[PDB]
């Protein structure tokens, strides 16, 4: 029976923040899911939007695993003590402003969960934001330097409440949110990079009828 | 015969800033209490507020205790040399801007006290801010990754003037501040995260 | 008997930045004085001002003294190598923006001087700024975690012209500056905290 | 064999981030190509633009190479663990804002690849941005401290769509982009610094 | 023969970043010359100007010199591995924004050169900026903690095109620039601090 102090200790040794946990030669399965929390600055003229969302990220790193039959099977670890996916938002025009503590959750089986609350600005289609159908902003997130053979991002598509955690005090209301998996290759190079395309459909609230 | 130099050296030798000081399977009891110092910006249309407040935070970490019968029973320590609760404002739309030196106070009995002055923007109910009844902005502060079995958060509900340290130079005034213990559970997982619900009742000054 | 490289070497070998240089058991005498350089942005509606000033900070650290009979009696040192008072502006609404190199001047007798140029925004009485009597903005600076028995702050009773280094290109002009010593206590805790209350009376330049 | 960890451990072990990987006294062949992703702020009065581009930079560091006959031939590495060309946008008026993970790609032959997405503001000709001819903003990128003998910069001449990865939601559109190799020289010294002069022909998307 | 790696290492193992490289008692002779590259945010009401310039800074450290008969006679070295003059713009109202790689240049003879391109806001005379005579903004740069005995600054007095590198796309133009040597003392202290007073005479471009 070991305590949390040891669990972190053994992790800080078997872990490599800059080494992708590629088991055998299969890519790392990275699950990416966003939970829109608020929509703030929207400019239909420039087509830019400021969003706040919880980026639920999940992946596995066996090396971290440990016996929890008589010990804690989950601990909070600083992301800098672990390896994390170099995920990026392709159409982002500002760097992610992480608002919460940068701690990840690690389970004795190696499963890793990281869910930061992020404030970021995007360049997307904002036209129709002040119309009934609303506007649909597409966010593309995926690894930046790890192609499909190294990292495979897949959205945890599961019928959930889109505006479930959305601020009721927002000026906008969520009409719908669909998250589709996609892949991007580049004419120069053979490898392709997987990504998740999150489509955010929203409109202004209190519009005349 | 110990001194401040030694008290610190010891904390360095025993403190595990990245490991929650959990005794047995008993969650670390964290006490949180906000003290509104100022309200800088308020948007009646976007329901957003920019405020300044002291966030009094307390918890125990016996592994840092020491005999103070022959030396100071308290010293200032950089929070980076100590474990700190990963508290967060669930409804904050900006990262916390700490305006004060990031030092905590550690008492010979292991008691830890951290009270930084913070400026932060939040998303809450601003309606009625211009009336006599004022608005009620509710702020939720609780652990971000540690649940009830690991961390517990209870407000320091006592008697004092809600606006006892509030700038008299603000455009607003505090009518009342109430802080209650709350809980947050997410649809996916049974685990629950304790938090403190801070309700700020304020209105614009000079209710014409 | 030595060079500047030796002096600095010893300082790093004996100095402990996270330990206040308490001599015996008496509080560390920290002297604080502000020499206003500019008044940039002002808002009489929100009662906020942006200010640039030199925060002349002084105190003593005996654990750094050295024989200078045949060696330099003074050297510039990175504040990150020395212990520095955890001063703060109580009514500041933005963290201090240090504009100058963060080097302190250490004397062979243990005297330490740190005078950074700082730009910071404060919440204070800006009313009457466009009048003849002008406005009086009071700035309060004192230790954040060290109470009176650990740190005492007092203004340098040295005389000098207030708008001496004040930019003549500022839209405003300094009418007077009084730096009073003060103490604060909190209904929760016995210990009190010292601070220097700097009242800056200024106004928008008129004409004729 | 040699898993990714062995390679990364080796690179970390042999990498000299502060030394230029000069084969003989041949300068280092650095290639840079900009992929304009968006044009955000544009001011024809001040001749200032805010652009987002992927600055594809490539060079070689033979000392990093390793045998990949039965091991990974490419890995992602933090640029902090590698030497990087000290490129600068001569006509930039803001420090480069890297929006992506600062990781490069290292190939078993020593080929280093780094392609950050950068948002930056430049001072260039903006006049005509509203006409059909559009405006022609020219950006000059090159080493800042290393001249032609130490570092050479050549554009990856490869006919591809200029606005291939240009946001369709931008108020502007790309007319044509030319990345010509150029050079610079300062009146003082003979040393000439190689650069890449990128001419961006863009205009505001009219009503369509 | 020595490669760049051996040169750097010798430098690193003998440079003292926090120790002023004094020779005997004499002061370290630092040369400061500014090359205005652009003028941006200008305000005659607030008397503030935004300016971009190259701050060519030169000094020597003979302890770093080496034999370059058959080895590189110059190398680029990170300013963090070397001691750098703690220069500061006395009338700057914003911290300096360094737009370029923070790399210095060390010559085999001990000469050290550092020329960062800096963007920074200043408080100076802006009156008449829209007149024919234009305006004259005076920038004062010089050591912050080192007095005349430890550091001395000499303006690079040499006939050269003032707007040689000045942006043509700027909304303003340089009428003339003068870099004189100045000295400063404070009623408290006998020592003086040398500096270089740069007087930029510019105006708003027009058509005639
Ligand atoms: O399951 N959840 O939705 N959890 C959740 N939403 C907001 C905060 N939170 C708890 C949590 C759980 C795990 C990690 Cl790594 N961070 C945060
Ligand atoms: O109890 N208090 O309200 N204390 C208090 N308010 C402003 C400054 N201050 C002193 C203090 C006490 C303890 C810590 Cl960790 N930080 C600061
Ligand atoms: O005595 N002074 O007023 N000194 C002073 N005013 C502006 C700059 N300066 C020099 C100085 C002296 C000592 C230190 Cl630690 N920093 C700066
Ligand atoms: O060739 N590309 O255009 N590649 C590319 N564009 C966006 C992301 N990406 C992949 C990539 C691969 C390697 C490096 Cl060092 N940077 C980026
Ligand atoms: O004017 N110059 O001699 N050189 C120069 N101007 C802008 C860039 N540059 C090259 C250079 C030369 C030396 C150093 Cl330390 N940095 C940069």
């Amino acid at each position: 029976a070991a305590d949390r102090a040891d669990i972190l200790y053994n992790i800080r040794q078997t872990s490599r923040p800059d080494v992708i946990p590629t088991q055998r030669d299969r890519p790392v399965a990275v699950s990416v899911s966003l939970k829109f929390i608020n929509i703030l600055e929207v400019n239909e003229i420039t087509n830019e939007v400021d969003v706040v969302f919880w980026q639920r990220t999940t992946w596995s790193d066996r090396t971290l695993a440990w016996d929890s039959s008589h010990s804690p099977d989950q601990v909070s670890v600083p992301i800098s003590s672990l390896w994390v996916p170099d995920l990026a938002a392709y159409n982002a025009i500002s760097k992610p402003e992480v608002l919460t503590p940068q701690l990840a959750r690690v389970v004795s089986d190696g499963e890793v969960l990281y869910m930061p609350s992020i404030r970021q600005r995007f360049s997307c289609d904002v036209s129709g934001v002040d119309t009934e159908s609303g506007a649909t902003c597409r966010i593309k997130i995926g690894s930046w330097t790890h192609h499909s053979r190294e990292i495979s991002v897949d959205p945890t598509t599961e019928n959930s409440d889109d505006s479930e955690y959305f601020s009721q005090y927002s000026r906008f209301e969520i009409l719908d949110v669909t998250q589709k998996k996609n892949s991007v290759t580049y004419s120069c190079c053979p490898e392709a990079y997987e990504d998740v395309e999150v489509s955010l459909n929203f409109r202004k609230k209190g519009r005349s009828e």
